[PDB]
């Protein structure tokens, strides 16, 4: 095995993909391995609204930027894909619409509007939040099914069921597992099963002040304590100051590249790889919604002698 580093160092690619003609942003990615492909899911925004979108399957990232990008009937903005391997389904997990965060079902993930109609996930507010819940992550152990999400607020915030009970609405009630200010806990949580390592790897979005980066936290159970690993701007877990990528200064909402599709998120740590979502650097301001993300990806360096 390769345990995860001190310090992490990235190289970067370019932009994988530009949205098609009609959108102006690709963000907030989910990647599963899907019969040898990447299959990606993704928000869209247009010129007026979110919504959600799914690549073609693509063998190769050079592949990504000629994908087709088919939208979603009915949005799933922010989604996460996963197999359910006590079910044998797909889903399909997203926020929106019908209740706070839904999910849907698939026997085939790769049919774009094929799945079954949303159904609640969970039913719950938070306090002091101007956004609500937002950006969920769904994982499970071999006990407990966990939701995870944010709120724009400096929170993170847990719930779960029992593993034999999913799917189902996970219900009104969270508890905030971590607090800091609303900038270094800010959006685009995510939990991982790390594999030979024998630990869980939460990953949240943070405000910095050269851009948006990620900090990275360590737990020993899904149910356990979060401490903080990489967190400060200067040496995060995926930031301007480690990524490797000239194009953008933000390294934002996306997904590590897991190694099997199902619901532990597990990863390789001797093959870490990130898929984010990036913004020219040099295009001026206008208002966020209309950003212009771009997927890329990280891909963590191998060991040396320095
Ligand atoms: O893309 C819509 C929202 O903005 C941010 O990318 C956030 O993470 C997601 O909820
Ligand atoms: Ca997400």
């Amino acid at each position: 095995s390769c345990a995860l580093p001190t310090t992490y160092r990235w190289t970067s690619s370019a932009p994988l993909a530009q949205p098609k003609d009609g959108w102006v942003s690709l963000k907030d990615f989910t990647h599963v391995p899907y019969n040898g492909q990447h299959l990606v899911y993704a928000s869209y925004h247009d010129s007026t609204k979110y919504g959600s979108m799914a690549f073609s399957p693509f063998k190769h990232w050079a592949d990504m930027a000629t994908a087709t990008q088919t939208g979603m009937t009915q949005a799933a903005v922010a989604p996460t894909v996963f197999y359910f391997t006590p079910k044998k389904l797909w889903f399909l997990v997203s926020q929106w619409g019908s209740a706070p965060f839904t999910y849907r079902t698939s026997t085939d993930p790769t049919k774009v509007n094929g799945w079954s109609a949303p159904q609640p996930l969970f039913t719950g507010k938070v306090a002091d939040s101007g956004t609500g819940p937002i950006d969920q992550t769904v994982i499970a152990d071999d006990r407990k099914v966990y939701l995870f999400f944010v709120a724009d607020n400096g929170k993170v915030y847990r719930t779960s069921m029992a593993i034999g009970d999913f799917p189902a609405n996970f219900g009104t009630a969270s508890e905030v597992i971590l607090s800091d200010t609303q900038a270094k806990l800010f959006e685009a949580v995510q939990v991982y099963t790390v594999a030979g390592q024998n630990q869980y790897l939460m990953i949240v979005e943070a405000q910095g002040t050269n851009g948006r980066y990620f900090r990275s936290f360590t737990a020993n159970s899904l149910d356990g304590e979060w401490k903080v690993q990489a967190g400060s701007e200067s040496a995060p877990f995926a930031g301007k100051a480690n990524s490797g990528a000239s194009w953008t200064n933000d390294v934002s909402h996306g997904d590590l590249i897991r190694s099997n599709p199902d619901q532990t998120m597990t990863i390789d740590p001797c093959r870490l790889q990130l898929l984010y979502q990036g913004r020219d650097k040099n295009k001026v301001p206008s208002s966020y919604d209309l950003a212009p993300y771009r997927p890329g990806l990280l891909t963590l360096y191998g060991l040396g002698l320095e």
